[PDB]
């Protein structure tokens, strides 16, 4: 409803965001930059934070307890693992958990956390908006399992490997997970709407200078049009 | 100087020191145990993060916002790389660096976060300040470089592989380079205190076992003695 939180790691993921606010407005705290705005006639909150874990951690805690949001959305590009997939395409989260965690000398389950559930829930509700959103829109879209961890995915050694340990992953990257484990600590609703940049093999480096402005122009588009309905 | 920050992991690592102080006081937020009270003289915050890099980065942002402490200590127990450690010996640490992170396919260094420095320092006049006092504790100790990852290290295989791609590490565990990290983005000193739980090998777990007791007790012993030095 009232106050709308949006979070992304690079300048490139949150350029074509923030261009479209009116009024805007800019506030600094240790090395994350915030920017306040109205967007579609909604006020939001849009957050740079810097690449992988501790770093996108450290942002969502001061989100949550300086601006209190009532949801958070979070933005840009990932490697696709279901072959299925082309350069583009727009990603929505069911659930997500960590490839490099590994705490089964005391009995847990391969990419669990000692003392949390094994994975994090997206929440129903804004799943069942974006899905409807995607269709007037027609951009071609897929719901499922998303993976992350503290590393680059540029080889086909380290793709098959995470491919056999979880069989159901979809596409792979290095901020999602960490954000769901704050937004379960604080008990806030989240999402993930990201866009296809490579696949995740030995090609990978090469396709992520090309496209990754294709994928934060299809992942943009999405979250500006859902803010409009919610 | 006038407010000490101190920072464990899981109840065996916090409860020998919170049982020191006079006049305890406790409070809540989200997941973390923060505790309140005065100890050799000092005012301090003694707090109880949970295990691994996210839930040790949400804990340390928390802590600075809040209490405005002046230093942070970070206490515990390891697991020994180098071949001349025996368990109950005190792990002082100069740098400390991540052995689980890799964005080598665009050029930067093994275990460097993209745009962060390759490692992180600690405080120099408390590196000084602290190898003192464990000489008139007759306590053996050793100063070196410490690398933190979201795995516990059980096997020959998983260590072979840590020593080769560093070979000056002395020790290893699961949060102290994402709380020096946090310490980095807000301007605030830092110094780990830890000591030797197990060997890191396929005897680990039982080790564990046997001996996360008498770890806890000889790092207790050394931050209570610095405390009052401060």
């Amino acid at each position: 409803g009232s106050m709308i939180g949006i979070i992304g790691a690079m300048e490139e993921e949150v350029t074509i965001l923030k261009n479209k606010l009116t009024q805007l407005s800019e506030i600094s705290v240790a090395h994350v930059k915030f920017y306040t705005g109205i967007l579609k006639d909604r006020e939001v909150v849009i957050t740079q934070s810097g690449i992988g874990k501790v770093n996108a951690a450290i942002s969502t805690t001061l989100l949550i307890n300086k601006f209190k949001p009532d949801v958070i959305i979070n933005t840009g590009s990932a490697g696709a693992l279901d072959e299925s997939l082309n350069v583009g395409d727009v990603l929505i989260s069911d659930d997500v958990k960590y490839h490099d965690a590994d705490a089964t000398a005391f009995g847990y389950e391969y990419g669990q956390i000692p003392q949390m559930p094994v994975a994090f829930q997206s929440s129903k509700p804004l799943i069942e908006k974006v899905s409807q959103v995607v269709q007037q829109q027609q951009l071609t879209a897929k719901v499922g399992l998303i993976v992350s961890g503290d590393s680059f995915i540029g080889s086909v050694e380290q793709r098959q490997k995470i491919k056999k340990a979880f069989p159901n992953a979809m596409a792979v990257e290095m901020e999602a997970t960490a954000i769901a484990q704050t937004c379960y600590q604080f008990n806030v609703p989240f999402v993930v709407v990201r866009a296809v940049s490579d696949l995740a093999n030995g090609e990978a480096e090469m396709s992520f200078e090309a496209f990754l402005e294709k994928a934060a122009v299809s992942s943009s588009q999405t979250v500006e049009a859902l803010v409009s309905q919610l």
